[PDB]
């Protein structure tokens, strides 16, 4: 089982990643943004960032992430 701890404005969040069509960068980021809507009412555009490091939307989870890596979302724009 696959999850990441991703940190939206105040929030940290842990992400499930289940499992056949893999899952991109965008999906978890998108995931990210319904967590911090469902707290808030705020629906953000976000990039990802690991340890400094912009994650591209079009790569796969298991490319650049680990189960239990922390991930920075930064908010680009509010929908």
């Amino acid at each position: 089982h696959i999850w990441v701890r991703v940190q939206v404005q105040d929030h940290l969040f842990l992400i499930p990643v289940p499992h056949s069509d893999t899952h991109s960068v965008a999906w978890l980021a998108e995931q990210a943004a319904q967590r911090y809507y469902q707290t808030c009412g705020l629906l953000p555009r976000l990039t990802l960032r690991k340890e400094g490091a912009l994650l591209a939307p079009q790569d796969l989870i298991p490319d650049v992430l680990q189960s239990n890596d922390e991930v920075l979302a930064e908010v680009t724009s509010w929908d």
